Parts: structure tokens; sequence; C-alpha cells
């Protein structure tokens, strides 16, 4: 079934928002979607426990009615570092526990997205990272560019690691995390010849709950 891992130029870039229409638009294709985020930092409390606002946006948007605990089995409160706060909690991140996850979804749906926890090389303990696991799962990445000064560099930073590691750049999305400014034209036609990858699609700057806006429409599934 089809498998995707969503990385970011950085943390708070849009990764969430542009999974969300990535998931949405995949409904519409006709599959049977669920979204995952294996770890998660940066939570509130609830009575049933800590709930990741990602990990919320995810299950909401999937076409599967899905447990919480299955969308993200790690969910820490302090938005840090996962591995500083995994460390500081003593509740260690097993990458067999984040595989096991994701075979879990693949029960059930035939099409399943996976969001990273900051950029692409968090760690998740002193001696291993999100990378690491991405590697081990041979997962095609999409990458996430918010469009911003500075996203150039670090798509490029990002696109050229992802490639080193022998994986496959499935496809990016470019956010539009703030108003329209002068050089957004030339900003996406750089981005589009330096990026080694399809550009699935462009969401618009949507201030009022961009989570829960109907975004599938700015993706181009068959690209993918
Ligand atoms: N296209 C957009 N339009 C306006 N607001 C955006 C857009 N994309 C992201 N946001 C806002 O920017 C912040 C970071 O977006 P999010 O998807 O959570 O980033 P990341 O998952 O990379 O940390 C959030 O408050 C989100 O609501
Ligand atoms: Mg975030
Ligand atoms: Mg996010």
């Amino acid at each position: 079934s089809k498998r995707y891992f969503v990385t970011g130029t950085d943390t708070e870039v849009g990764k969430t928002v542009a999974s969300c229409a990535l998931l949405q638009a995949a409904k519409a294709a006709g599959y049977r979607t669920a979204g995952y985020k294996p770890v998660a930092s940066g939570s509130e409390k609830t009575p049933e426990g800590l709930r990741n606002s990602d990990a919320l946006a995810l299950q909401r948007n999937s076409s599967l009615q899905l447990d919480y605990a299955t969308v993200n089995p790690y969910t820490f409160a302090e938005p840090t570092s996962p591995h500083i706060i995994s460390a500081q909690e003593g509740r260690p991140i097993e990458s067999l526990v984040m595989s096991a996850g994701l075979r879990a979804l693949e029960q059930q749906a035939d099409w399943v997205l996976v969001e990273g926890a900051g950029g692409w090389f968090t760690p998740l303990s002193d001696t291993f990272t999100f990378a690491d696991w991405v590697t081990q799962e041979q997962l095609p990445v999409i990458l996430v560019v918010g469009v911003k000064l500075g996203c150039i560099n670090h798509a490029m930073l990002t696109a050229q690691v992802i490639q080193h590691a022998g994986l496959t750049l499935a496809g990016w999305v470019a956010n539009d995390v703030t108003p329209p400014g002068k050089r957004h034209a030339e900003y996406m036609t750089t981005l589009t010849r330096m990026i080694p990858a399809p550009l699935l699609g462009e969401i618009p700057w949507l201030a009022e709950n961009p989570e829960n806006a109907a975004t599938g429409k700015y993706i181009n599934l068959a690209l993918l």
C-alpha cells in the first residue's frame, strides 16, 4: 500500500497543514487513508492523557475513524527536541515501536502519510535521529517548504541530505506561511528549478484554521 514521510525545511513551516491537504486529496482520490505522527512534543492535557495538535489534525483528516494512540504512540508535553524530553521523562523512543505503529495502520489503510517532528535531523535519542528511522523504513519523502527568506538554502540542504541517504524525494509542497510579498514568483521558480522532485502543489495563505480548511484541491496526487 502507498506510504509517504512528510518532512519540512524547519519546524513551524507548515508540515501539518500540508499533511492535512495531502490526506484530503487522497480521500478525494478514493483511498482509505491514515495519518501517523509517531513522535510528538508540545502537547496539552485532556482527561484521556496528553494530546498533540498535529496528531489531532492528522486524526481528523484521516478517512478512517482511528484511535488517538494509533495515530500518535509517543506524546510529550514540552515543546523541545524529542530526545531531550524523552531522556528527561525516562520514556525511551523505540524504532521498533514506531515501525509497528506504521504496520498497524496499514492493516486498515491503503494510503498512509507519516509526519515527522521538526526538520530532517531531529534527534530521537542521543544516538538516533528521525532521519535514521526514515532510512530504515525506506519511505519516499515529501518535502514541505515554507516560502520565506532562507527557504532556498533549507530546501537545498534537506534535498541533498535525503539524496545522500539513498532515499527518494517523492515531491515537494510549497506552503505560503505569510501573505504575498514581492519576489513570491521568483522564489517559486527558484525552488522549482533547484528541488529535484515534482512540485505537488501550493497552499495559499489561510489565516484562520488552515488545518481544517478544504486544501485537498491544492494538491495534484497524480504527480506523486
Ligand atoms: N498556509 C498557511 N496559511 C496560514 N497559516 C499557516 C499556513 N500554514 C501553516 N500555518 C500556521 O503556521 C504555524 C505552523 O504550521 P504547521 O503546519 O503546524 O507547521 P510544522 O508542522 O512545520 O511545525 C501554525 O500556527 C499554522 O496554523
Ligand atoms: Mg509545529
Ligand atoms: Mg507539525
